[PDB]
């Protein structure tokens, strides 16, 4: 079997398709940073997701790290980067920790989209390397 029409999309067409869904998800802890235009060469969908740990919510919170990621012109075929910036808490420290985690999960998740749950990989460390920190909300 495995026959059919000549399904021909793109990789930016499946990256933008990840974008979409995001924008709608997360809103404004998502941006892209595009310097894409209509009528332009492709270029890295570079964006930029906020994450934080579980629970305190969108409120005082201890670690955050902002995920940046660009991905090749051929994601998901290949794993896409990943970098980690303006973190709080981790000086710097267990971000490399989280990226190096990151950068072997996304091996794992290769064949389709990962962003997301990259997103929530990140979400469940910070939360570990948090501590203290009632609820409320």
């Amino acid at each position: 079997g495995s026959s059919g029409s000549s399904g021909m999309e793109s990789y930016s067409q499946r990256q933008d398709h990840e974008l979409q869904a995001l924008e709608a998800i997360y809103g404004s802890d998502f941006q892209d940073l595009r310097p894409d235009a209509r009528g332009r060469v492709r270029e890295p969908p570079e964006i930029n997701l906020v994450l934080y740990p579980q629970g305190l919510a969108g409120e005082e919170v201890y670690v955050q790290v902002e995920l940046r990621v660009k991905c090749p012109p051929t994601y998901p075929d290949v794993v896409p980067e990943i970098d980690l910036k303006n973190a709080k808490g981790l000086s710097n420290e267990s971000v490399n920790l989280l990226k190096s985690h990151l950068e072997e999960l996304a091996k794992k998740q290769c064949g389709e989209v990962m962003i997301f749950e990259l997103a929530h990989h990140v979400q469940s460390f910070l939360s570990e390397h948090n501590k203290s920190g009632p609820s409320s909300g």
